[PDB]
């Protein structure tokens, strides 16, 4: 059905249907697919799904100059921890990495691949399986409770990288890198977000190290700012992005309860604007917006109103895309847009409405999310959203 007391609003006049170019890619419009697990990944091997991976994507893909950011997708095996999330290390994996970026690129539409490294939010025991270690910036602090249970049990305690370790993700990030412009997609997406490795590192609370990696803001921003230093000498800077979330919370961040939390990410930006001077400018900065501080929960809880992302756009002069529960707020959007460089991500809206463009420019009804078929292996829940056409023949109120 459709979304029950809601009253679209139509966005066609407005700077959300202007286009835009990002990195190399000329939008259309500004409507943003973020980046989304699903779970839909073949095990063994990390394979995306033979089956429903290209239709679901090509769905997306279909209004002209969208900008489809992939799904996280881990850069090596020790960078995984979830067997049903696709990887980009392997041919066999690559290989049906092509098939969609062909089929995205047959639509006219743009793909940029997230480059996801879990840390301490990796289960330890399919890591414990496969041999693997039970990686992140600190041993002395846990992500949870039962993060510690299943860690223990499986005996695969929480181990505090070696420089060399760091050095090696770097490794792993410059080649999936490669292999994803390899295999034809438009540029990656460095995950530094909702509380994985690089975020782990960035924040004080997960952060007790001493060394060359802890201790200043300087230290802490370190890892992900040499990341993006690597992957700007493999691919170039239009072909690389950053995503970052300042007040996150989800998988224990510190957020606006930290004091020096707004300091640590303005020198993030600070330093790729500085870079951006040097003529290195990253073709965006991807900003989970503090309205959503946890994506599980439902539109509208998790707010944080202490803080705001705004200071970023004092410091970075770039692009710079923003996703947070924005596709029920048409009025909130509305403003947003009317700066000159902003782009919108639409996170479980683009989950249920494959022709979520057409539906955000000429104000139709969206279409009610499953929230139980997110992380389903299934087809349903997937590629079976009906387009406002087929759900009025369904006659989900209007025949
Ligand atoms: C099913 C699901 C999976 C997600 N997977 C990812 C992910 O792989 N990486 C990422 O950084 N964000 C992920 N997100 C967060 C989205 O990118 C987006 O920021 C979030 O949904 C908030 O916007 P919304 O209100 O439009 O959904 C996910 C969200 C959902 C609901």
């Amino acid at each position: 059905s459709f979304v029950k007391d809601f009253k679209p609003q139509a966005l066609g006049d407005t700077n959300l249907f202007k286009p835009i170019k990002i990195g190399n890619n000329e939008l259309l419009h500004r409507a943003v697919i973020p980046p989304l697990t699903r779970m839909r990944a073949l095990h063994p091997g990390n394979i995306p799904n033979r089956d429903w991976a290209v239709e679901y994507y090509t769905q997306r893909a279909q209004r002209p100059g969208t900008m489809i950011i992939t799904e996280g997708a881990f850069i090596s095996p020790q960078a995984g921890g979830y067997d049903n999330a696709p990887g980009v290390w392997s041919e066999e994996q690559m290989v049906e990495w092509t098939k969609i970026f062909n089929a995205i690129h047959e639509k006219k539409s743009f793909v940029w691949v997230q480059l996801w490294v879990l840390g301490w939010a990796a289960f330890p025991d399919n890591l414990a399986r496969d041999g693997l270690r039970y990686d992140s910036a600190s041993d002395n602090v846990f992500m949870d409770a039962e993060q510690e249970a299943k860690a223990k049990k499986a005996n695969n305690p929480q181990h505090s990288l070696t420089k060399d370790e760091i050095k090696q993700y770097i490794k792993e990030y410059v080649q999936a890198a490669k292999n994803s412009i390899a295999a034809g997609a438009d540029g990656v997406e460095i995950n530094s977000a909702h509380g994985y490795l690089l975020n782990q590192f960035l924040d004080p609370h997960s952060n007790t190290r001493t060394d060359e990696y802890g201790g200043s803001i300087e230290n802490r921003a370190r890892f992900t700012l040499e990341v993006v230093d690597a992957l700007v000498e493999a691919i170039g800077h239009e072909k690389v992005g950053l995503r970052l979330s300042p007040y996150g919370v989800f998988n224990s961040m510190s957020g606006g309860a930290e004091t020096g939390i707004v300091a640590q990410y303005a020198y993030v930006a600070g330093e790729l604007e500085k870079r951006a001077k040097a003529g290195k400018r990253l073709a965006f900065v991807h900003l989970v917006e503090p309205r959503v501080t946890n994506p599980f929960l439902t539109e509208g809880e998790g707010e944080y109103e202490g803080g705001s992302n705004d200071f970023v756009y004092s410091i970075w002069k770039g692009p710079v895309i923003r996703a947070g529960n924005f596709a029920l707020h048409p009025e909130v959007v509305r403003e947003e847009v009317k700066d000159k460089r902003t782009l919108i991500g639409y996170g479980r809206f683009f989950i249920s409405n494959p022709d979520l463009v057409d539906r955000l420019e000429k104000g139709l009804p969206l279409n009610k999310y499953d929230r139980d078929t997110f992380y389903q292996m299934s087809a349903h829940g997937y590629i079976d959203y009906p387009t406002y056409e087929e759900a009025l023949k369904l006659g989900w109120d209007k025949s």
